[PDB]
């Protein structure tokens, strides 16, 4: 029974894990260019775990 962070290559693989339906358009903020190396929802969860109710409502 292991709990890593969500981020890098296991963030995205845990996203279509939870998720499930590949039906959802996760679209986020954008904040007009949506790059420049940064995200903040990965530094969410690379400083502390996220909850799996966070990660469902981000899932929309």
């Amino acid at each position: 029974f292991v709990n890593q962070h969500l981020c890098g290559s296991h963030l995205v693989e845990a996203l279509y894990l939870v998720c499930g339906e590949r039906g959802f358009f996760y679209t986020p903020k954008t904040r007009r260019y949506p790059g420049d190396v940064k995200r903040g929802i990965v530094e969410q969860c690379c400083t502390s775990i996220c909850s799996l109710y966070q990660l469902e409502n981000y899932c929309n």
